[PDB]
């Protein structure tokens, strides 16, 4: 699985550990092992929410199942909840899509997982 | 909805109000109120588009429907006219991914939209 | 086609002339005009793979058609080689998306490509 959040709160507002969180957090959440799981925090993003340049966050989870409506709503309140707590963003000021991948459409290590 | 604009285009070429204007726009495009709009401008970044540093952009609209083939041509016709009046980048030097997000495939505010 | 590479490897570690042998490649691979290739690469980023920090890349390539298990597995081998080569990047530290797009859900030029 991939974790990728853009967000306007500023990198020093970024606590160490919040990568090795996240992928903790991501392997419980999904039931893969951590060796699979990829985060990717990127601060400091010229982006509005509403309108309003407080602090809000566009992120994106990708994993080859996994995926789906009570899973979703699941990630949602981890995530988030994370988000709140470790860089001080609204929940409602967060948005998440969410992506089902098939193995063949996904590379690595000079293949795919199909 | 969610629009991202990727482009090698510098900060400072980015005008003030752009965010905003985005906000509107879209808006009124999608049929959505402004609180629904996220936007997010992304410059200074090394990119190319047929082999040339020339300015351009990679941008995505991610919506939970009002996608489709009429309204993807408009949304692609307001997009790729206000980068060209506020950013100067030639149409032709433009991508525009579009996403009909299923509502179990969003998260916002510890939940989805299903 | 449309190929982005995010990294955590630093800026001055790219080196010259990689967009236009990622460009090059992705036209003789994909069959496609040099002229549709885009390509963005995004260094110096926060990111971890598998709980390390260690060089990895998360990638996405989009293209209207071209895009399937053979294929796919094809490209993985070649963009994995060049990251290998060019950024120190382990083939098993790096995910590649692959997104087959619907020609209306690409815009481009004040349209779409449908
Ligand atoms: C971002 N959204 C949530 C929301 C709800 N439905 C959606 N439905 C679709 N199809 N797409 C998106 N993005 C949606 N987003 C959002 C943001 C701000 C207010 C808002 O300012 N509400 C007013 C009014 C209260 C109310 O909405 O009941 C307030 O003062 O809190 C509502 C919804």
């Amino acid at each position: 699985p991939m974790f990728i959040v853009n967000t306007n709160v500023p990198r020093a507002s970024v606590p160490d550990g919040f990568l090795s969180e996240l992928t903790q957090q991501l392997a419980q959440a999904t039931g893969k092992p951590p060796q699979y799981i990829a985060v990717h925090v990127v601060p400091d993003q010229l982006m509005a929410f509403g309108g309003s340049s407080e602090p809000c966050a566009l992120c994106s989870l990708h994993s080859i199942g996994k995926i789906g409506g009570a899973q979703n709503r699941s990630y949602s309140k981890l995530l988030c909840g994370l988000l709140a707590e470790r860089l001080r963003i609204s929940p409602d000021r967060v948005y998440i899509n969410y992506y089902d991948m098939n193995a063949a459409n996904v590379g690595w290590n000079n293949s795919t997982f199909a």
